[PDB]
């Protein structure tokens, strides 16, 4: 009586019919550039797996961004590199311009195109209804592209969506957690930022797919139209599901668990409780109503679904009425 198996309903066998070299990143051999071509200018951010700097290619004065990795097994590094190369040129996919060996850290440094970004914490406050629809559509292009190429991003969140607003330019970044989708494979559920983790991860259902990114995207849309970032703010992974259940309701959550025969952790019994499904309108107020429309709520509703199989795919989402004006251009 284990969980019921699941398969992506789209792009199911993209990797199954690709040459082994496309998805077998462990066998990938890195082509190293020259580190002396770059000079670090300013540290933009520091993470657990790396440090990012604003740099200059001294051979042409071009501004670039350098991500210096910390020691972390070649396999993990190769995966990110292979995924970046496979997706390079894709719509709104961050461009990996070079790969060098940092002499000081003795670790690989990934060189990316530079995006004159506007921190989401500030930007998200000035966005208009049309802006949100436009950027959502652009993110969807990136996701349909990577998904169509057999890759799940697994870390979709505001911070990983760089936006040069004046140029209406967007880039989906940080593919460090991305992975190749193979039907029937059980994946690590310890991915994505807590606030953007899909129900499947929170209930430990390992046979997930591209649909995971759609939930994370839905979380972003909600935070944007309702002006509450993050929308689902849990204290931990357990409480995260509780925050989701307080909105989507426990009825559909349990229907989801039953459908896939998922065994709920013992420490999930007395915290989920019982909650009715709240109407999206309950989150609309004077300060955000100008970003909400029947179209936006219908779209959000088709993204934030417990059952990963019932969520819209990136391609289907692009056909939603919410984007008619954007499509029209
Ligand atoms: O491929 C990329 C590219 C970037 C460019 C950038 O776009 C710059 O700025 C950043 C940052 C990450 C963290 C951070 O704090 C920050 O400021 C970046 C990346 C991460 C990636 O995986």
């Amino acid at each position: 009586s284990g969980p019921v198996p699941s398969r992506a309903r789209v792009y199911t066998d993209v990797n199954t019919h690709r040459p082994r070299e496309y998805w077998d990143y462990e066998s990938h051999v890195v082509e190293w550039g020259n580190q002396d071509d770059y000079q670090l200018v300013r540290k933009l951010g520091r993470g657990k797996y790396s440090e990012v700097f604003e740099a200059i290619n001294i051979t042409n004065n071009e501004k670039v961004v350098v991500k210096i990795l910390k020691p972390v097994k070649k396999k993990k590094i190769k995966r990110e590199i292979k995924i970046l190369e496979n997706l390079r040129g894709g719509p709104n996919i961050i461009t990996l311009a070079d790969i060098v060996k940092d002499p000081v850290s003795r670790t690989p440094a990934l060189v990316f195109e530079h995006v004159n970004n506007t921190d989401f914490k500030q930007l998200y406050q000035t966005l208009t209804d049309y802006d949100i629809r436009f950027y959502m559509y652009e993110i969807l292009k990136a996701l349909d592209y990577c998904h169509s190429m057999g890759i799940m991003h697994r870390d979709v969140k505001p911070h990983n969506v760089m936006i040069d607003h004046e140029h209406r330019k967007l880039r989906l970044i940080d593919w460090g957690l991305a992975e190749f989708y193979h039907p029937g494979q059980e994946y690590n559920v310890r991915v994505a930022s807590r606030y953007f983790k899909g129900p499947e991860l929170l209930v430990d259902y390992q046979m997930y797919d591209y649909s995971l990114d759609m939930w994370s995207l839905g979380c972003m849309l909600a935070s944007m139209i309702f002006r509450k970032e993050p929308f689902f703010h849990g204290h931990d992974n357990y409480d995260q599901l509780v925050r989701i259940a307080k909105v989507l309701g426990t009825e559909d959550l349990y229907d989801y668990i039953d459908k896939y025969n998922i065994e709920l952790d013992p420490r999930f019994n007395d915290i989920l409780g019982r909650h009715s499904r709240k109407r999206w309108e309950r989150f609309v107020h004077s300060e955000n109503q100008h970003l909400v429309s029947p179209e936006a709520l219908d779209f959000l509703d088709k993204l934030l679904r417990y059952d990963h199989q019932s969520r819209l795919t990136a391609r289907e989402a692009m056909e939603h009425p919410y984007f008619y004006t954007v499509v029209k251009d």
